[PDB]
C-alpha cells in the first residue's frame, strides 16, 4: 500500500530527524 | 488491514507536529 | 506480520503520548 | 515482507524505547 510505504518513509525520516535533535 | 492504515496516517500526522513542535 | 501490526500499535502509542506531553 | 515497512517498523520501536528512555 503507497499509504503504508509513505508512512515508513516518514517514519525512517522521523527518527533521523529526531536523533539529530538531541545530537 | 486497518489497524496499519490508522497507524501509517497518524505517523504522517506526529512527524508534522513534532516537527511544526520545533519551529 | 507481526513487527508491522506491533509497530502500528507502538506508533499509535508514541503518538497519543506525544500530544498527552504537549498538552 | 516490505524491507521498508519492516525497517520503519523495527525503527518505529526504537523511536518510542528512546522517547520513553528521554522521558524517564
Ligand atoms: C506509525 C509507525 N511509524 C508505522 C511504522 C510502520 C510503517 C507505518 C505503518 C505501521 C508500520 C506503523 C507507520
Amino acid at each position: 500500500d503507497p499509504l503504508v510505504v509513505a508512512a515508513s518513509i516518514i517514519g525512517i525520516l522521523h527518527l533521523i530527524l529526531w536523533i539529530l535533535d538531541r545530537l
